[PDB]
DNA sequence: CATTAGA
DNA sequence: TCTAATGT
């Protein structure tokens, strides 16, 4: 955690270098179980071929390690850190759309900077042109003070579309967060359970009304149970607009929201830790369900959950407000 | 780790 | 059909 911070911090360096500027997933592979063992390493490296003793790490990155004790730095990131197109590759990748393999392409076609971007508008497909349309607010904080702003809306339409609906707000914002990235609505509904062949319609519905009223402007994917877009708070009574922000909703066959929902309401750490322990309650949980678990090694059965809390006394637990599942 | 664009 | 991207 601190015992052995650079050593999987200058690892993690080398190891995102190799996959995204590279296209070397090998030892891009090579790099994370070993920045990942010297990790779980309860002592302090003292050398190359100490670290060396353990699995993971050969005599490359071992070498890696020796000089970067000696000198308190690396060529390589030395180097690396340099290079422009490097530089390029994890600059351009920022824009929501652009992944490494397009990263390169650009670079490789010379599109460098942000300004290569617009004049070649052309070159880049509808994610990514309002990936870059929105590069600014995309990359701000949300204010929670808007986040409820937000909030607020969502579900107004929501439930004026159908009352029937059911929506929630997870993530972050949901667990208190001063602010939120992305706003994530989990949606379900009665009608749409684990077998009823669906109803597009339902993320259909909202997804139009949503824009009907103008909060939703652009659209990233629709999809018949993904949805994902930008949205925008009403510029009030003008001189201050608002950022735009990114959206996303999603159906829920309404047998399998709790779990969803416990789920997205995270945190990846609250969340393991549950996991971890649903397991030790003889249970089994993930992103839809909750079922008993079984002596020959493994079984089935999924639990009938009606609120987070149903998923709760399941394994036996401490109801856990959202605001404290912060682990 | 699944759901979408796209070519 | 694959294959990239996002997320989670
Ligand atoms: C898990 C935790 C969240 O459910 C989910 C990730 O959604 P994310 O948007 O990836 O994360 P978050 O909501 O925790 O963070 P923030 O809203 O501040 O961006 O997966
Ligand atoms: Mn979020
Ligand atoms: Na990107
Ligand atoms: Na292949």
């Amino acid at each position: 955690e601190t015992l052995n911070g650079g050593i999987t911090d200058m690892l993690t360096e080398l190891a995102n270098f190799e996959k995204n500027v590279s296209q070397a997933i090998h030892k891009y592979n090579a790099y994370r179980k070993a920045a990942s063992v010297i990790a779980k390493y309860p002592h302090k490296i003292k050398s190359g071929a100490e670290a060396k003793k353990l699995p993971g790490v050969g005599t490359k990155i071992a070498e890696k390690i020796d000089e970067f004790l000696a000198t308190g730095k690396l060529r390589k990131l030395e180097k690396i850190r340099q290079d422009d197109t490097s530089s390029s590759i994890n600059f351009l990748t920022r824009v929501s759309g652009i992944g490494p393999s397009a990263a390169r392409k650009f670079v490789d076609e010379g599109i460098k900077t942000l300004e290569d971007l617009r004049k070649n508008e052309d070159k880049l497909n509808h994610h990514q042109r309002i990936g870059l349309k929105y590069f600014g607010d995309f990359e701000k904080r949300i204010p929670r003070e808007e986040m409820l702003q937000m909030q607020d809306i969502v579900l107004n339409e929501v439930k004026k579309v159908d009352s029937e609906y059911i929506a929630t707000v997870c993530g972050s914002f949901r667990r208190g967060a001063e602010s939120s990235g992305d706003m994530d609505v989990l949606l379900t509904h009665p009608s749409f359970t684990s077998e009823s062949t669906k109803q597009p319609k339902l993320l259909h519905q909202v997804v139009e009304q949503l824009q009907k009223v103008h909060f939703i402007t652009d659209t990233l994917s629709k999809g018949e149970t993904k949805f994902m877009g930008v949205c925008q708070l009403p510029s009030k009574n003008d001189e201050k607009e608002y950022p735009h922000r990114r959206i996303d909703i999603r159906l829920i066959p309404k047998d399998q929201y709790y779990c969803g929902v416990l789920y997205f309401t995270g945190s990846d750490i609250f969340n393991k830790n549950m996991r971890a322990h649903a397991l030790e309650k003889g249970f089994t949980i993930n992103e839809y369900t909750i079922r008993p678990l079984g002596v020959t090694g493994v079984a089935g059965e999924p639990l009938p959950v009606d609120s987070e809390k149903d998923i709760f006394d399941y394994i036996q637990w401490k109801y856990r407000e959202p605001k404290d599942r912060s682990e």
